[PDB]
């Protein structure tokens, strides 16, 4: 129809691997305040960050301890 990669929800643009979980938390930071719930390599569910960051980089986010 018109489908385009408008990003709505500026400050979390990560495409890749897969889309989201809706309520859960972060494999890593615990966060639930995520509208895009990627995963890890267990296939974990992880924020826009922690996995954004895995798929560029192979780790996790060096960001807080595991619940801030
Ligand atoms: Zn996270």
């Amino acid at each position: 129809m018109a489908h385009h990669h408008h990003h709505h929800s500026s400050g979390l643009e990560v495409l890749f691997q897969g889309p989201r979980r809706a309520g859960t938390c972060c494999a890593n930071c615990q966060t639930t305040t995520t509208t895009l719930w990627r995963r890890n390599a267990n296939g974990d569910p992880v924020c826009n960050a922690c996995g954004l960051y895995y798929k560029l980089h192979n780790v996790n986010r060096p960001l807080t301890m595991k619940k801030e």
